[PDB]
């Protein structure tokens, strides 16, 4: 129970801990005017 098991780190994002993360992300900088 490991690997998959608590993936939250960068390794795991790339294509699915993206959208749904950038998504949340996104009330973290709400503004945001840059890139």
């Amino acid at each position: 129970s490991e690997i998959q098991l608590m993936h939250n780190l960068g390794k795991h994002l790339n294509s699915m801990e993206r959208v749904e993360w950038l998504r949340k992300k996104l009330q973290d900088v709400h503004n945001f005017v840059a890139l």
